[PDB]
């Protein structure tokens, strides 16, 4: 629902370019700072000012359109104080010590047993690595096989689409479906872990609501229903551009792999390069004007943050991946403001716990040369702008 704003086509458009993507956005926001884009079906923000101003005027720009689907009752559908008092809670979790036990306990384990299973035929880095190690992470924080987990990919997509396509009818009401087929499965770990009791970060996190008397049924499902939606298909796709990103720069790749501590930068930049949201979805509460431009009250908007990652302006040869940019590039595909994503410190953690086993178990790592990936946003049916697969071989040396 927009007005007088030039229509484009900035997302559901394959390249062989995973820079193609951050160049479109950027590109459209030099011809104007909000476009309708019709595969995605609303107004999408543009610039800057306008996106970081929305960002903190929640009044304005609220999350409301979340308390009509799956997420309602969820962190993120809160509003104001409500929403205040429970992402202080949710926040613990995430902590530097909390973070770093769920490291050492957890991830790093599984990220080298995972590695090791590569040692296969025809090795896929999508497949078998990028979706692999987040989804076998969240099976060990919740107890619970990672093969069960694996059977909810096409719901948890079905779920993750409803999200960003509200617009549309039939994907919301496949998010519903989608939801109530998975309540079975996220019951069910909640009533394990929250058992007697017994022993999951789960069960830890559990305990933690409780004793901030914000224990229901709800909030225990709104936390599972959030470790799967972030901490197993969003991050998975977060894993899968930073490998193409090195793969794509075997320079790189061989300055990472002798120096581990470029990790974290080789993951920042990767989230500039080649990001894997868009940013996220607002809806405008008032009728507004920016700049020119006006939004009426009711419109759902996205606010696409990831415009500002080829800005020449600020990170200068924006097409070139480049690990030495400093100070590292601001992260937009995590958002802004207070909703910024709780989650992110688990997400880089997995990447760069897990591509450091990868790089030390097969320093012959390097992408097969002529098939190139395909990147669009929306692959695999997911919300995610990444590759369609990353295939590698192993050795030479
Ligand atoms: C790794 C586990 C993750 C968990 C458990 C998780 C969880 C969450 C939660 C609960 C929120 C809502 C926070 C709030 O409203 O205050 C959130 C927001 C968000 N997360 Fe995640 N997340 C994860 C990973 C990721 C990854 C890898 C990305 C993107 C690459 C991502 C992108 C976002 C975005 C863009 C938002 C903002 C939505 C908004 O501001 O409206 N998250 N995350």
């Amino acid at each position: 629902s927009s007005m007088d704003f030039p229509l484009a086509n900035l997302f559901f458009v394959p390249s062989e370019d995973a820079t193609a993507f951050g160049r479109r956005l950027r590109a459209a926001a030099q011809q104007a700072p909000i476009v309708f884009d019709t595969a995605f079906g609303m107004p999408i923000l543009l610039r800057k000012s306008h996106i970081t101003t929305a960002y903190r005027d929640t009044a304005t720009f609220s999350t409301r359109m979340f308390q009509a689907g799956i997420l309602n009752g969820g962190l993120a559908a809160m509003q104001g104080d409500e929403h205040a008092r429970m992402r202080r809670v949710y926040n613990m979790f995430f902590l530097p010590r909390a973070v770093s036990q769920y490291e050492e306990r957890f991830v790093r384990p599984i990220s080298e047993q995972v590695v090791d299973r590569l040692a296969k035929p025809r090795v896929d880095l999508l497949e078998d690595f990028a979706m692999e190690l987040p989804r076998r992470v969240i099976g060990e924080l919740f107890g619970f096989p990672a093969e069960k987990l694996h059977e909810t990919d096409e719901r948890v997509r079905a779920m993750l689409r409803g999200l960003v396509r509200m617009h549309d009818p039939a994907a919301v009401a496949e998010s519903q479906r989608a939801y109530g087929e998975t309540l079975g499965l996220i019951t069910e770990v909640v009533e394990r872990e929250s058992r007697d009791t017994s022993d999951t970060l789960l069960g830890e996190i559990l305990r933690t609501l409780k004793a901030e008397h914000m224990d229901t049924i709800e909030a225990s499902r709104q936390i599972v229903l959030s470790l799967i939606l972030g901490g197993y298909e969003t991050t998975s796709w977060l894993v899968a551009n930073t490998i193409h990103a090195l793969l794509a720069h075997p320079d790189t790749l061989a300055r990472v792999r002798q120096d581990p501590s470029l990790l974290p930068a080789a993951i920042e930049e990767g989230m500039r390069w080649c990001p894997s949201s868009f940013g996220v979805l607002r809806m405008v509460e008032r009728d507004v004007r920016l700049d020119d431009q006006a939004l009426s009250a009711g419109t759902v908007v996205c606010l696409a943050g990831i415009a500002g990652n080829y800005d020449e302006t600020a990170y200068p040869s924006p097409e070139v991946y480049d690990i030495d940019r400093k100070p590292l590039p601001a992260a937009n595909v995590f958002g802004g403001g207070a909703h910024f994503c709780v989650g992110a410190p688990l997400a880089r953690m997995e990447a760069r716990v897990g591509l450091q086993a990868l790089l030390a178990r097969f320093p012959g790592l390097r992408a097969v040369p002529e098939e190139r990936p395909s990147f669009m946003y929306g692959a695999k049916d997911s919300v995610a702008h990444g590759p369609d697969k990353l295939p590698v071989l192993l050795h030479h040396h």
